[PDB]
């Protein structure tokens, strides 16, 4: 969804950005790499950085839109759990929740 979702889309695309965009490194937990991942936290950090929002909370909120859309993928846990059915909001500000974008995510190899 390109020509949809005013606003996500465009802040999406960005986000697609290694550069002008989120970053991409590599976490791990208990025992698995996870390459072209994000943080919970950290997307909203990108969001923040550059200024998206006026504090880390907006960004929570929409960083959920983001994943609700799909424009995240959850990876390890909570997110996951999360995005089943947990409460209003599918997102977690929190370092340990991770995303990657379905595009890109832990490249097997």
């Amino acid at each position: 969804g390109s020509s949809g979702s005013s606003g996500l889309g465009a802040l999406y695309l960005s986000m697609k950005d290694p550069e002008k965009g989120i970053k991409e490194l590599n976490l791990e937990k208990d025992k698995k790499v996870f390459n072209h991942c994000l943080t919970g936290s950290g997307v909203i950090d990108w969001l923040v950085s550059n200024k998206l929002v006026r504090n880390r909370q907006e960004g929570l909120m929409i960083s959920a839109s983001l994943l609700s859309e799909g424009y995240l993928q959850p990876a390890g846990d909570l997110s996951k759990n999360a995005a089943d059915g947990i409460a209003e909001n599918p997102f977690l500000d929190s370092p340990d929740a991770f995303y990657y974008f379905p595009d890109s995510g832990p490249s097997s190899g």
